[PDB]
């Protein structure tokens, strides 16, 4: 509906595909090569399915920071036989707020689907399921079930993944240039 809307599209567009796991159906975003992020939550195994096929795991990597604490973020390499546009320019190098953000989700239950939830704040910590979670970005809007591995854009920015809520607000782990040198 306007350049924030188009800037998700584009980003869903190329650069996301289904992912399932054991813990359900999840948008994943394609960062570069065949290297792509998933919430941690997804607990991803030896084989993924991406677009109803049954794909081998490479590698998976649940990120902590230097606190040794959760950041909810796992970086997964596929063993994909085409590779993702390289979309790193776009991720932001530090920890920041934002305005005006869309939650972008594509899954079975949720095709196609943008949501506006406008100022983003970088929240830090959050205990996420009981879990201490650092790099957190909180909006105001009532996320629900299905919007896990969401992307959060702004104009110019792919800035985090969706990760949980708490029925009035919703969180997204940060994604940062640094994760994908």
């Amino acid at each position: 509906m306007g350049p924030g809307f188009d800037f998700a599209q584009a980003i869903m567009k190329k650069n996301t595909v289904i992912a399932r796991t054991e813990k359900g159906e999840f948008t994943m975003l394609g960062v570069y090569d065949r290297v792509a992020v998933i919430p941690t939550h997804a607990s991803v195994g030896e084989i993924i399915y991406i677009n109803d096929v049954e794909t081998r795991v490479l590698d998976a990597c649940a990120l902590r920071d230097l606190t040794d604490t959760n950041l909810e973020i796992t970086i997964v390499k596929l063993d994909r036989n085409q590779k993702f546009r390289d979309i790193r320019h776009f991720l932001p190098r530090c920890e920041d707020d934002y305005n005006d953000a869309v939650l972008s989700v594509h899954t079975s239950k949720f095709p196609n689907m943008y949501i506006p939830v406008g100022q983003v704040t970088n929240y830090g910590f959050l205990n996420l399921g009981g879990t201490p979670t650092h790099r957190i970005l909180m909006y105001n809007f009532p996320t629900r079930a299905g919007q896990c591995g969401g992307v959060v854009t702004t104009t110019g920015k792919v800035i985090g993944i969706h990760v949980g809520g708490n029925g009035a607000q919703g969180f997204a782990a940060m994604l940062l240039h640094s994760y994908f040198t």
